């Protein structure tokens, strides 16, 4: 169905928290015999008008999204958002656990898939606003999908950037400088963040060389310091054993001015080529 009755959705466990919402593992069990399919169900835990309306927009964004590389909308219940459940979890944990199996080629396959999904999102005029390996899900050994559209905004036809009034609440190390300074978000700031996702992929989300840990190594409010470092042209170093051509792609995504960063549609072919030569 595209409309699920709540009485048929049976709670199993919590999948995650964040942005005043929660994602739960539920079984859709209209027969009530534990034979129904599993689904991920997002609900708000706050009745305030601003976040209800936000959550409604999130449901409409995802509903209108159709891509092998984007978590699938399944329907709603009335208040709750019903999505496909991916038991393999987020790519961040997947990379940490299967490190020894996943070679460079594989990482480049994941990279190309995220890029393809972001190119599509771009065409819908959708800014994701929170790209990070924690928000990428694993469909299979050779298939990933972008998720968490809790902060995603649709760009008006007349603008190509979005300005957020309140400060961001995500780890600061995935933010573009223009986001840090002016809360400007666009498809090009998504490109910046995708640079960090590339870094996460090629460090297999290892905690010791995380964006977090590397900043503390490079060393006043942390946010200002981060802006300073990036202003000087300090960047994250090549992940250990990273192919040079991949690191250069990262640095391109980390171009100080948004209009100097490659598009996802330009990034895509490069990744596919690197993957075919690995
Ligand atoms: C991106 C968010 N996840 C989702 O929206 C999900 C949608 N279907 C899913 N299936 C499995 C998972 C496992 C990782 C738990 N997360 C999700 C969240 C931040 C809760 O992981």
């Amino acid at each position: 169905p595209t409309i699920f009755e709540e009485r048929h959705l049976k709670y199993i466990s919590q999948l995650g928290k964040g942005n005043f919402g929660s994602v739960e593992l539920c079984r859709y069990d209209p027969l009530g015999d534990n034979t129904g399919a599993l689904v991920a169900v997002k609900q708000l835990q706050h009745s305030g008008p601003d976040q209800q309306r936000d959550f409604q927009r999130e449901i409409q964004i995802l509903k209108a999204l159709h891509s092998d590389f984007i978590v699938k909308y399944r329907g709603v219940s009335y208040l709750r958002l019903v999505m496909e459940y991916l038991p393999s979890g987020c790519l961040r944990d997947f990379l940490q656990r299967h490190r020894a199996r996943l070679d460079a080629s594989r990482l480049l396959l994941y990279s190309s898939q995220i890029c393809k999904g972001m190119e599509y999102l771009g065409s819908r005029r959708c800014v994701h606003r929170d790209l990070a390996a924690r928000n990428i899900l694993v469909e299979s050994e050779a298939h990933v999908k972008i998720a968490d559209f809790g902060l995603a905004k649709l760009l008006p036809l007349d603008k190509d950037y979005y300005v957020v009034r309140e400060p961001g609440q995500s780890p600061i190390f995935w933010y573009a400088p223009e986001s840090l300074s002016d809360n400007i978000f666009s498809r090009q700031s998504d490109v910046w963040s995708f640079g960090v996702v590339l870094y996460e992929l090629f460090t297999y989300c290892d905690k010791s060389c995380s964006p977090s840990a590397e900043f503390l190594r490079m060393m006043v409010p942390a946010l200002s310091r981060l802006l300073e470092l990036l202003e000087e042209g300090q960047r994250l170093p090549a992940p250990p054993a990273c192919p040079a051509e991949v690191h250069e792609l990262m640095k391109l995504c980390w171009a100080p001015s948004p209009q100097d960063r490659p598009s996802f549609s330009a990034l895509g072919p490069q990744l596919d080529m690197l993957w075919s030569g690995s």
